């Protein structure tokens, strides 16, 4: 409920590229380190117990379905493949709780959202992570990762990445846990990386960008993507992510840093942030807004034998959705009825997960976070109806529940 | 352009049962195909060319990434298997013009959207349509899909819903075509499928709700999730879909026909709404609305070796774009390096395709709409890095290239 500041760093390949082959001690890489040192330090100095990590994928995990505000809801999140391998790193943390919060207060504010687990971060969030915090057996604080869909077009206007970011404030400010948070946009400078035209940079609008991002960042407002592309390369555009990370912190900021440092196709820098804190009271005090948030579902325990699908039961329920999931995979639905216990020795489910599969425990596995679409599947696997499912939740044979209908009939998803 | 009106329907998976076994000389399932009949009719007698179509995707397609408006913009549709197989349907056609104009539109009135091509339609979608379009060979229209994420809480509000449905309508008024499109809103009436309340079901409230919905349907947008689980049962509150479909029609609507039915688990309703057009010309024109639309990449086309990655480029470079994105998987890209021919002769890849990878030509893939991305991973995969493809984009030797950077390193996306 208190934000400390923020950061901004590019993203680009070279960072990760650098700490995996240590030019560490070579000259020509080592303004990279020395660029990156500051905030390093800072961070290890102020301790933020989450870091709401704004970033975005560069068609890795997001390809065939690609959303706009993508947020990371989940436990924790491993490095992506990107076609040599996955990076040598721990999975980092997730926060649901603080995830869920953010997601009512965005959404109570008409944003749209997409929810995400367990899928890799490529290096659009690891590459700067990586030479930001050290990261022997975990990292040393959480993240909520947003990641952000700013390469297929139409994306979202400069001004919709700062409303964003302002709501995105009061969110944070408003979750009831007295912690700490920092802000992080990573991406750009200038660069292009398609075209004849790659290679283009321009450290005149990189200085004045940075300028007006840290000083006015309101004079940005009404840039266009062709603007942003024309003076920063088409890929450069994807600083509306540093717009999003600035909104979110106080008016006016101090700039504890700034880094900037061109060897190759991209303008790498960073810029760190103090928080100043609200001069200006808001305009909805955070005990109305925590009010607001929860307004949709206020009431909702009054609902007898309910087991509302919101974000913390889902990533409750995340690793037997994921296996029940797969049961529309030909190959793994054969497996499991012809070999359970092969496919069970395999899965990364507790005991417990596997027991309530194994036992068919239909409102056991709705008590546990399992979205009855999954037991949908499920019994059409098993050859048999949902009407079976349904009976068994009312703990009544099927004979009995079927007297509770107007007509008794039978029918399932099942397809040729 | 024009909107010739919109029909809300139940979408259980009864209905696709009923169909697919035949059961319409079974009295007790008569009603559910006499229900359907005057909307298959309307359709027949009306021939829209597209039906924008809004349902719910029941955790099948959409389940590790969720998103909350999720647009379907790909040529073509193929049912989904949910366990039991993929129903025997034809695959019916996307209209990436329609929904690329429709995603602008939006966009400029800040929703915040996904873009989904390839995958499945499960029962939310082809369970009503297979009553009510005739697919012995092909089917009638195309259809531009709305998958909407009502199942994972926080979901949008229902003033949200319709206010989508209130651009929505000005988005296809304003497609310079004279097609006719129709809107379809599926989902509900009163029902739930989980837990020990499985089975509610409150027809006194479907009838409000329908009432209302004809003719005051702002005196719903009020309603939370609580008010609609609480009267309707909790998946009964996916009618927020039925907001949408009905916000994008004429404010006043002609009903030409409902039916009710509720032979087991779900109210299974059907209505039938005749647009009146605009009694008053609209707060904006047809052309400043597409103006708005189009003016984040107005004037783009004036910046050299650039090519935008919109959703036109999107869905021509679909098949191509998911063959290189396949990299990322350790088996494939095994199969890639050490037999291509196999791999191309596996997929469905075009000659000219096969040619662009074969022969490495990195620009080239650039013209026909393959995003850098994807070549960062084939170069990674390849052994080679990014100021290889970067040298050929310019066509110079890489020393050649090397000289315009200020320092001459090499990287890559690889990991261990
Ligand atoms: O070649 C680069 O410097 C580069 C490559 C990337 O894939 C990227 O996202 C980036 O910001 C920079
Ligand atoms: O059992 C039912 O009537 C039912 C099942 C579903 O999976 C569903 O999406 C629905 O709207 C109704
Ligand atoms: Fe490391
Ligand atoms: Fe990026
Ligand atoms: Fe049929
Ligand atoms: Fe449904």
């Amino acid at each position: 409920a208190k934000i400390i500041g923020g950061f901004a760093v590019s993203h680009t390949p070279t960072i990760a590229f650098a700490h995996d082959a240590n030019k560490y001690d070579d000259p020509v890489w080592a303004p990279i380190f020395q660029g990156f040192e500051p905030v390093k330090q800072w961070l290890a100095e102020q301790k933020p117990d989450v870091t709401f990590y704004v970033y975005n994928d560069h068609m890795t995990s997001f390809f065939e379905h690609y959303s706009h505000f993508a947020l990371g809801v989940g436990e924790e999140y491993s490095p992506a493949d990107e076609g040599g391998g996955q990076r040598d790193l721990p999975p980092i943390k997730g926060d649901p709780e603080l995830a869920k919060h953010i997601a009512e207060c965005l959404v109570a504010d008409e944003f749209d959202l997409a929810y995400w687990q367990g899928m890799g971060l490529d290096h659009g969030a690891f590459s700067p992570l990586s030479v930001l915090l050290p990261h022997e057996h975990g990292w040393p604080c959480r993240i909520v990762p947003l990641q952000c869909g700013v390469l297929q077009h139409p994306i979202p206007k400069a001004r919709r990445f700062w409303n964003f970011g302002r709501s995105l404030r009061r969110a944070i400010q408003s979750y009831p846990r007295d912690i700490k948070v920092a802000i992080a946009g990573t991406g750009g400078l200038s660069h292009q990386v398609h075209g004849e035209r790659a290679g283009f940079n321009n450290t005149e609008w990189d200085m004045e960008f940075m300028e007006r991002l840290a000083n006015d960042p309101e004079s940005l407002l009404g840039a266009t993507v062709t603007d942003l592309a024309k003076k920063g390369g088409w890929e450069g555009a994807e600083v509306v992510m540093w717009l999003l990370m600035r909104g979110a912190l106080s008016p006016e900021v101090k700039t504890l840093h700034q880094s900037y440092f061109l060897p190759s196709m991209t303008a790498i820098a960073t810029m760190l942030f103090e928080d100043q804190g609200d001069a200006a009271p808001p305009a909805e005090s955070d005990e109305a807004l925590r009010a607001r948030a929860k307004r949709e579902l206020a009431g909702v325990e009054e609902i007898e034998g309910t087991y509302p699908f919101t974000i913390d039961r889902a990533v409750k329920g995340f690793r037997i959705n994921h296996f029940l999931h797969r049961l529309i995979e030909p190959d793994f639905r054969k497996r499991f009825v012809e070999d359970p216990e092969g496919l069970f020795a395999e899965s990364d489910l507790t005991e417990e997960e596997k027991s309530l599969i194994r036992n068919r425990d239909w409102i056991g596995m709705i008590h546990y976070g399992v979205i009855f679409f999954m037991l949908e599947k499920m019994a059409a696997v098993l050859g048999i109806g949902n009407i079976d499912v349904y009976a068994a939740f009312r703990g009544l044979s099927v004979p009995e529940f079927q007297k509770t209908r107007n007509a008794a009939i039978t029918y399932s998803v099942a397809g040729k």
